[PDB]
Parts: C-alpha cells; sequence; structure tokens
C-alpha cells in the first residue's frame, strides 16, 4: 500500500511497482468543491466528483515504464466560478518480483501447511558433495562444486525498468540479524551475499528486462530456538537525493521452510544394510549378507581396524532423510553415545549426497538411552482422526524421572520433536538393562489392514508354548540344545521356578504399559499386535534382560526376516520357539532366518537388530502435505 | 486403558481406578467354547457369551473399595460336555484425582486457548510481598509470608482408597526433568516438594478419604526455549513385591499454562504516574502533578539522589501486569540500559503485589532503541476478522539491517514474541536520531468509532498551517515566541527554506511508511487518524530530531492530555499550534494542557512523555480467552 500526495502547487513524481495498491491525497493539499481525473491509457484510475477525503482514488498501471515518468495523471481542481487548477503526477511502472518455488513443484505472505498451501522448501546442505574433504558443505562460504548447487534452493529476482532506472535507484537484499546465522544465499546471476556475516547486501542490477538467481542453503535444522522459517527479502531504495538518506520505496519477501530430519520405519523398503565385523562372528556375517543379498540391498561392513571393537552398528547412528521438490537425500543422526564406532557416520556414512546431523554433549553427559537401538519409528497411522503419513518417532524413557532413573538427553528429544512431522512418543524401556525400544518391539510388513504387525516380546506366549508342550509330554525338552558351553534348561524346571515367574510377571506389566501407550498413541487394535514368545531375567538393580536370543530384536529387510536363534526345546525334530515364531509370521507372507548371535552378540546384552542398521526408501508422501 | 489378563489356573488381584477404562482378556489363557460373567453389584460389566478374541469385556466400578478386593468377578469357562471351571478376579477401586483450576473460574488432557477452553493458569511469583528484602519470591525454595501463597495456584489430590490401601501402594508427584527449573510446588496438606531441585517426591498419604493441597508458582515467564507449558503429573505406584521394583498403576496430569507479561496501552486508565525531579525542572513536575491530579492518579517522583541525573523514566522500564483468575498484578519490565535510573525498577518499584522481569545483557552490548520509548502498544483492534483485544505491542527498527543501523536487542524481541498475545508490530524509528516510536506516534481515547485515535507527527499539517497563516497575513509571526534565549524565526522564512523542506519531506515519507504499516497490521482507517502538526530536521548522521517541541510526544492520562508546548507563532493573542492542536482534539472531549519542558527536556532531545511513565487498568479481557 501507498499513499500519493499530490498537489497543484509543485508536481510529484513517484515510482509505482506493479501489483501493489497505489491510492491518492487529493484534498489535504487542495485549493479552495469538486475535482476531475484525467490519465495517460497505461494508468487505469478507479473511484464529475466532490472534493471529499472519503472519495478513494486508486491507480495501476498495467505494464512497465519505458523511460522515467512516461505515464501522466492530471487531478484538475475547479469550482462553480473558478477556472480549473492542474495537479501533476508523473509516474513510472517497474516489475519487481521475487520468486520462488512456493508451489513446491520445482519450479499469501506467509508459509503453509498442506497440499493446498503454499511456501518454499529449503534443504540443510549437510552433506559432502565436495571430493576428498572433512567437513559439510556449508561450513564455509563457498559452492566448490556445481553439484552442490542440486541441493539448493533456486530464488530468481526479476526486474522489468527504464533503462536509467538505477542511476536514482538501488535493490538490496536481506536477511533479519535473527536468521542470518541459519541461512547463505550465494548470487549466480557463485559469490555470496547474505550469511551468517552479512544480513545485507546491495545488488548490482541493470536497468531494462534483467533476470538474477539466487542459489539458498540452509545451516541449521529446525530446534528448540528455530521454528524453521527463513525469511529474504527485497528492497527498492529511492537514492535521488545524495544529501538525504535513502528511503524504501517498496518491500517483498519470501518465507523459505527449512525441511525436517525424518525417520524411515522398519515397514519402507531398505536399501542398504549395515554392520560390523569383530572377534569371531564371521558366520554371523554370512547370514546377514544373504539376507542383504535376498532383500537386493547394497552392504557395507565396518572392520575392526576402524570399529575400535565395538560390534553395536544399530547404535552409533541413525539413518533417516531431507526432502524438497528438488532435492532428496538420506541423512545420518549420529548418536552421542561415541564408542568405538564414533568415527563412521563422520568417515564414510556422511558424503555425496548423504547428509550429516548430531546432537547432544559429545565428551560426556551421556546414558545408554542415547543409544539408537532406543530410538525408532511405526509406520504411517491415522489415530482418532489425525492423519501421522510419515508414521510417529518412538523413544524410551522412564515412567517418571527419579535419581536412579535415566532418560535420552534433552537436547535429543528436542530436536526431533523440533522436526514435527513424526511428532514423537515416549515409551518406557528403563526397566531394561540396556533400555532399548528395540529390545521389546518391533514393525513388519504385512499384506492387510495397515500394512504392518506391531510385534512385541511376550513371557505370556513363551509360557503359554511351553506349558502346552509340557501338557503333550514333552517336560523334559531342554532349553539350549545345541549350545556345548552350557547348561541345559528342562521346560518343566522353567516353568516350575517362581521366582522366574515373578521376573516375567514384572517384565509383562512393564510390557503390557507400552502395548496400551501404544494402542492409544498409534490407535493399534489388538488385531494390529503379534506376541512374540521371550523370557526375561532380572539381574543387576533388577533391571531385564532376555533369558534366550531376545526374538524381537530382528533385522527387518522386506518380506525378508533376520531372527534371532532361541535355541529352544526340539519338539518332532525342530525348536518349538522356532515354530511358533514362523506360524505367526508365515502367515504374512514373512520369511523367517533364525541367525546364531549366542555367543558374538547375546551374551553381550543384544542381537541381530543390535549389532545391524539399515537405510531405507524415503516416503512417497512429500512432508510439507501434513497439517502436524 | 487397562487390560487384566484372567486365569483359571491362578486367581488374579488388581487394582481400578475410578473414572479409567478397564477391559479383560479371557481368551488368551482359557482351557479347552464358551463362557458367561458374573459381578458383584458393585461391579458394572459390559459387553451365554462364545470365547471369541473379538468379546470386548469392559468394567466399571461406581464406588471406591472399603477393602481390599471388596468386589468380585467371577468368569466360567464352560463346554458342550464340559462343567464349568471358574477364574475369579479381586478387585480393588479406588479414587486418585489431581485437580486444578482448569475452568479458569477461581474454583482433555491438554491446555486449549479461549472462552470454550480448558487449563490452569500459573503465575510468575515475580513480585516481592516478604517485607524488608532484595529478591524475587520465586528465587529461594520457601514460602515466607501468608501472602505470597495469593500468587500461587492451588492442586489439590483427592484420594479414597481403603484404610490399608498404602501399605501396598504409594503415589509419586512428578514434573519432568525439561520442566523443573521452571516450577515450584509447595505441600499444604509449606514444603517444597518438586522444583529445580527436584523433579519427583513420594507423597506420605493415609488410606481412606483425603485431600492434599499443593500451591505451584513459576520461575519463568514464556520465552524463546518455554512455550509457556508446565505438566505436573500424580503416578499410582504398585509395591507390593519387596524385591521386585516399583510398577506403575495409574497416571494423570494438571498441565499449567504461565501467564504472560501484558502491556496497557494509552486508552486504558491510568493509576499511577511516574517522573524525576532534576536540574531546574520544578515548573515541569508542577504541572504533571497537577495533571495527575485531575486524573485522580498516584504520583511517584524519583529524586535526583537516586536519578544520578537521569531524567527519562519513560525509558528505564514498562509498567505491564500478569493476570490469573485468582490473582493479578501489575509487573515491571525493566530495560537493559541501565542509565542513571538502573535502580529504580529494582528498589521501589518491584515490590508486594508489584513484579518485575529483565532481559538482554546487563552490562553492554545495546543501543537506543532498547529505551521502552521505543516500546508502546496499541489499543484493542480487529484486523480483516483477527481479534486483537488486548492491541498489539508496537516497536522500532530499521527497515533492513545494514553496518548502520540500530534494533531492539533480539532478547527484548523474542521475549515479547513469545508472551504471544499482543503479537509485535516492528514499526520503522531508526531514521531519528534517538529511535523510538513515541516520538512520532502516540494513542488517546475517542468517545466514538473504535474508542481512540491514532495521533502521528506531521510536517505536512504544520507547512499547511503556517501557509494557511502567511496567506491571511501573518508571515512575520515568530516561531519561539516567549524564548529569551534563542533566536526566532518568522513564518515567512520558515516557509521559503528549500533544505527544511527537504529534511521534513523525508521525514513524512518515513511517518507515511509507518502510517501504511500501521493501518495494515492494526485495521485502520483514515478516520482513525489525526496528525498532528510537528516540523523536523535532520542533524548527526542525517537522524531526525524535532525541530520546535514534539507535541505528539504527550502525557494522556485519560482525557486529560500533557503537550510539549510549542511556543509556535502567536497569532490573534494563542500560539497557532496549541490551538491547532486543540481544534484536532477538543472535539474528542479531550484537555489539552500545553507544558514547558524547553530547557529542561527538549534540549536534551526529549520532552513530557519522554521524562514520564504511565501503571494503568489492566484489562477487564482475560488474555486466554483469546485464541492467538
Ligand atoms: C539391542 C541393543 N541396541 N543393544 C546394545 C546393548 C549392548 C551393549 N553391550 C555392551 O556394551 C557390552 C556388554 C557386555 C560385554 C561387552 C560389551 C561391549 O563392549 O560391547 C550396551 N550395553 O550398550
Ligand atoms: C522520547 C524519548 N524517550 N527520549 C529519550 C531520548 C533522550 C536521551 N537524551 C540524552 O541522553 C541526553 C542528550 C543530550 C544531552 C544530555 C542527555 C542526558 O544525559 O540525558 C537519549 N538520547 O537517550
Ligand atoms: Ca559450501
Ligand atoms: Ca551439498
Ligand atoms: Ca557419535
Ligand atoms: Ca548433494
Ligand atoms: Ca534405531
Ligand atoms: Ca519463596
Ligand atoms: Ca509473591
Ligand atoms: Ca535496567
Ligand atoms: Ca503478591
Ligand atoms: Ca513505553
Amino acid at each position: 500500500g501507498t499513499l500519493i500526495r499530490v498537489t497543484p502547487e509543485q508536481p510529484t513524481h513517484a515510482v509505482c511497482v506493479l501489483g501493489t495498491l497505489t491510492q491518492l491525497d487529493i484534498c489535504s493539499s487542495a485549493p479552495e468543491t469538486s475535482f476531475s481525473i484525467n490519465a495517460s491509457p497505461g494508468v487505469v484510475v478507479d473511484i464529475t466528483w466532490p472534493l471529499d477525503p472519503g472519495v478513494e482514488v486508486t491507480l495501476t498501471m498495467k505494464a512497465a515504464s519505458g523511460s522515467t515518468g512516461d505515464q501522466k495523471v492530471q487531478i484538475s481542481y475547479y469550482g462553480p466560478k473558478t477556472p480549473p487548477v492542474k495537479a501533476l503526477l508523473y509516474l513510472t511502472a517497474v516489475e519487481i518480483s521475487l520468486c520462488a518455488d512456493i508451489t513446491r513443484t520445482g519450479k499469501q505472505r506467509t508459509w503453509t501447511w498442506g497440499p493446498c498451501g503454499q511456501g518454499a522448501i529449503l534443504l540443510v546442505n549437510c552433506d559432502r558433495d565436495n571430493l576428498e574433504s572433512s567437513a559439510m558443505d556449508c561450513e564455509d562460504d563457498e559452492v566448490l562444486d556445481s553439484e552442490d548447487l542440486q541441493d539448493m534452493s533456486l530464488m530468481t529476482l526479476s526486474t522489468k525498468t527504464p533503462k536509467d532506472f538505477f542511476t536514482n535507484h538501488t535493490l538490496v537484499l536481506h536477511v533479519a540479524r535473527s536468521e542470518m546465522d541459519k541461512v547463505r544465499v550465494f548470487q549466480a546471476t557463485c559469490s555470496v551475499v547474505l550469511g551468517p556475516k552479512w544480513p545485507s547486501h546491495y545488488l548490482m542490477v541493470p536497468g531494462g528486462k534483467h533476470n538474477m538467481d539466487f542459489y539458498v542453503e540452509a545451516l541449521a535444522f529446525p530446534d528448540t530456538d528455530f521454528p524453521g522459517l527463513i525469511t529474504l527479502t527485497i528492497s527498492l531504495l529511492d537514492t535521488s537525493n545524495l544529501e538525504l538518506p535513502e528511503a524504501v520505496v517498496f518491500q517483498d519477501s519470501v518465507v523459505f521452510r527449512v525441511a525436517p530430519w525424518i525417520m524411515t520405519p522398519n515397514t519402507q523398503p531398505p536399501q542398504e544394510v549395515y554392520a560390523c565385523s569383530i572377534f569371531e562372528n564371521e558366520d554371523f556375517l554370512k547370514s546377514v549378507t544373504t539376507l542383504a543379498m535376498k532383500a537386493k540391498c547394497k552392504l557395507t561392513i565396518c572392520p575392526e581396524e576402524e570399529n575400535m571393537d565395538d560390534q553395536w552398528m544399530q547404535d552409533e547412528m541413525e539413518i533417516g532423510y531431507i526432502q524438497a521438490p528438488h532435492k532428496t537425500l538420506p541423512v545420518v543422526f549420529d548418536s552421542p553415545r561415541n564408542r568405538g564406532l564414533k568415527e563412521f557416520p563422520i568417515k564414510r556414512v556422511m558424503g555425496p549426497d548423504f547428509g550429516y546431523v548430531t546432537r547432544g554433549p559429545q565428551t560426556g553427559g551421556i546414558s545408554g538411552l542415547d543409544s539408537f537401538g532406543n530410538l525408532e519409528v511405526s509406520p504411517p497411522v491415522t489415530v482418532r482422526g489425525k492423519e501421522y503419513p510419515l508414521g510417529r518417532i518412538l523413544f524410551g524413557d522412564s515412567c517418571y524421572p527419579s535419581n536412579d532413573s535415566r532418560q535420552m538427553h534433552q537436547a535429543l528429544q528436542d530436536f526431533l520433536s523440533a522436526q514435527q512431522v513424526q511428532a514423537p512418543v515416549k515409551l518406557y524401556s528403563d526397566w531394561l538393562s540396556v533400555g532399548h525400544v528395540d529390545e521389546f518391539l518391533s514393525f513388519v510388513p504385512a499384506p492387510d489392514r495397515k500394512g504392518f504387525r506391531l510385534l512385541l516380546a511376550s513371557p505370556r506366549s513363551c509360557y503359554k508354548l511351553f506349558q502346552e508342550q509340557q501338557n503333550e509330554g514333552h517336560g523334559e525338552a531342554l532349553l539350549f540344545e545345541g549350545i556345548k558351553k552350557k547348561k541345559q534348561q528342562k521346560i518343566k524346571n522353567i516353568l516350575s521356578n517362581k521366582t522366574l515367574r515373578e521376573h516375567n510377571s514384572f517384565v509383562e506389566r512393564c510390557i503390557d504399559w507400552n502395548r496400551e501407550l501404544l494402542k492409544r498413541e498409534l490407535g493399534l487394535a489388538e488385531s494390529d499386535i503379534i506376541d512374540i514368545p521371550q523370557l526375561f531375567k532380572l539381574k543387576e538393580f533388577s533391571k531385564a534382560e532376555a533369558f534366550f536370543p531376545n526374538m524381537v530384536n530382528m533385522l527387518v529387510l522386506g518380506k525378508h526376516l533376520g531372527i534371532p536363534k532361541p535355541f529352544g526345546p526340539v519338539i518332532n525334530g525342530r525348536c518349538c520357539l522356532e515354530e511358533k515364531v514362523c506360524s505367526l509370521l508365515e502367515p504374512l507372507g514373512l520369511q523367517c532366518t533364525f541367525i546364531n548371535d549366542f555367543f558374538t552378540y547375546h551374551i553381550r546384552h543384544g542381537e541381530v537388530h543390535c549389532g545391524t542398521n539399515v537405510r531405507r526408501k524415503p516416503f512417497s508422501f512429500k512432508w510439507w502435505n501434513m497439517v502436524p
């Protein structure tokens, strides 16, 4: 909006940017009734008229000016006995449009969510396209590679003005000091114009028709102190007066939203599997390699030289992605646990079209619940009307905070919440010794229902299984048959052990709490849930450990499952625990491969899921079309 | 929600909290068809029934139990040729309700805005009821005075259980580690139970009927890293097993929202006026004292001994308020400018039922735009449908950030935005030497329209005024008549000064920018706006100063106005600038008192508004009934 004050004493000169509201104040400086307006064909004047303040006179140009003051407006002040007196207004029309991908196709003043919403997307340039280097591309203020531009968002300044227009006018591009530390802008028309150091920059633009392309990168993900919006503004400045300060004639903006980090649940097709080569574990890696081949996945193994004897590939990282209309890339969330695998995410997971992010204190102040076996996501779900088309992040906690209770670090929690798009749900995992949600739950694909099943570890199911076997006459059947370096236990002695039953009743109560929590927060019914037979035992600090290899802690590669080999009671030639799991999962079209991880992973308090990790296909559903 | 697993082998014992959903799993542990349910009169069982997993059996008690397991449920498993087998369930019903003022009358699981919304209000205990002390009441972990409890929110735990119920159960009250630094909870049943040090506390509660009152205080206002919500939770713990860990049976919560700091516009009735006694300024203080008496306001004067020669009472502080259903108190926002008045807000503005808050760096890194003459609020307005019933905060900025541009510190900006309820609007004030929005705008009450008028300083109006006087033959009339220690200037020489006209055209352009900005963001029309004749001059760095005493910079005490005496051209016995202002404002029923502030305030680049401050009545509209 602009109000031009015309005067019969002196002629007025003004600039009009196309698509803006221009109005005239005719009365204030009028002499002493009545007035009439006559304008050149290029000016459309909407409103033989009385001199009354309330009469709105609005002007709109249709095209940009060829020369300065080429459009005219003439206001004639007259009266009953007064010859007309003329006030002149010389107009110069110009086009000044700051353009971006606001429709989100790859080509209001606010950013709005949803399929009918508007607002451009910005990716955090957190990968490393630069060949042979250490830092992320966004850590410096240069565009080192042409491929790097593919990660950036295009913004174009289009101008149509007279040839001499920028003799007396100047354009300045700017971003608030609040947001300058989170964005960098390069001029292509690459050299930096806006960034952490510079909040504003004078643009060198020639008169006539011109197009100036910019490439923009984000430097920070959404977080506690960053909602995730970045506004870039162009200002047209009148610099006609050599002694007076510059005056702003017109401002226009584009609002960018920084793309969130997004996780992928087990129901998303796998693309790449990760694992470690360690102590005598060659046969474990054979089984995983075969499983990866069956699921047609790329396979990456971290060797002992880089491992520092850290076998827990699940725990150091989580592989997610970031997504814009023009570019989608995987992004590794590096856990602050910083064990032997500390460098793996940095050295050769991060790279060309593979982003990096980390959170929390790096030198200490961490717990086991910061290991990313404690970080998972559900498949897409709808909870009492509200859609979660990218699912819901799940992470483990205590039921309330005490001196002995553990939590995932608040910096990690806050980051996950600030991504917004997978609204995190706190589960109860602190009753476990290790304390990870993957120790009692998993998700698998399914051909019916909601496209999945929630698997939960279940003492109830195992007691039921073992009692059925004893009822059928297999009381002597031995748990841990096949393991020569351990004392076997008969089904009858397992069932008669009152303390083991007490322990498992408490664990059942802990899992049941999570069951109902998941049913409420994911909108699940019992028909979505399958119980996996699993016994537990309480050890140090009354914390739960797996009695036999924790079968729910499995590697899910599409319909191919890598399940820990339980070494259960062999009845009719086969482990009754394997047969039970097969009977539950084979009807869903899942293929169960039981992997021997006993002396390699199990005895060190983890299983197949703990020893591996997976990169999965990003969702086809675009995050910005959600309404969180 | 809770799912109790019944069994014919062993009887089940369980607790049921009234108002919770309890269901039975009858099939999982059923022997081998059909089943029937019979329960005691206290148990209402909703659902001669087949053993099919999908059959929902839900139980609800009507009243709390007198003794442990006093309610019974009997599930009879039978078949075509099978005598019935019984599974027993012993139920204990208890009431556990955590109550607060969720309806906001002073007496879902989320906090919702609006008159049909729910959620309790928490005040930040930032005043000082403790007689003879320095710190705010919330800085320690004790309730020192009985009056202090009036600022706190009441929360009551009501329980109805068997007499021996807490032999095997325990209640724990807790708040997340995330929020514990922002709240403190005292047990009245005063001693602290939750706070910055303690996130949880075991409650000592006797069996039977009991009521436990708590008093809660907030320790922080809403801010960048604090949305303003605090959740307090009660957990019922099963401690029946001396070797097993405690197990959670039931959790319930109350969500508090911390009350925002709220400003009061000039259209709110004044209650107390502030000023300084300094160099020869006794006559200035007489005029203000008389004005305060006319508006029936309390008067507070900071003496020279405390001033340290700092006369700018407007700049060091802003007097707002905080509001809850049970308590409303004024709260002083202390500016970080920390000039001679540094201590005034701390020493005897803060006190009994007078809160304190401050923001920004205290030892340096500040600008003139952090002075609270640059912090104002509009009256209530509705902008294209959206109501702002508490108005909109206004503060001055530049049009874009450059090396020479100034801004209010981001910490102050962020705080104001985080209060949410008066959605701040950035204006353009940096063109002024001092740089304050009060230098070019004010608001006054009005009996018609929206209940107010926006006053804007206007060179246009003054040139028009002076030209009319010259046309009527008063060209010799002297600006600064009555001032013996300054050179007078004739109306004809003022009008013929081309450089003065150039300067004022630029200033007019700066004010016009704000005019349209205010029209858009406050929904104003021209009929809401009155121009006040005012000339300006550019000095150091081409920054604007008032040519004669800045009349818009006035003290607004209801219908009584304290306007700077312009000492304009005397025509027909009276200053033509005074007569013009009177002609504009007297029709609104405003009383104009022109105060001589020339050699006291004006020559030091400020006026009557700058030298004073006002505490005003809080809005009757309750902030929580807004939908921001
Ligand atoms: C399911 C899952 N993510 N598990 C990870 C938990 C296992 C590791 N284990 C160890 O650190 C450990 C335990 C005993 C002996 C050796 C080792 C080891 O050095 O790997 C954990 N607790 O984090
Ligand atoms: C309208 C308003 N809030 N004005 C405050 C601006 C005036 C003060 N003035 C001074 O600091 C000053 C200027 C010249 C000579 C002495 C003094 C003084 O020490 O008070 C400001 N610029 O903050
Ligand atoms: Ca770069
Ligand atoms: Ca890149
Ligand atoms: Ca790490
Ligand atoms: Ca790339
Ligand atoms: Ca994980
Ligand atoms: Ca206290
Ligand atoms: Ca108090
Ligand atoms: Ca201060
Ligand atoms: Ca009080
Ligand atoms: Ca103020």
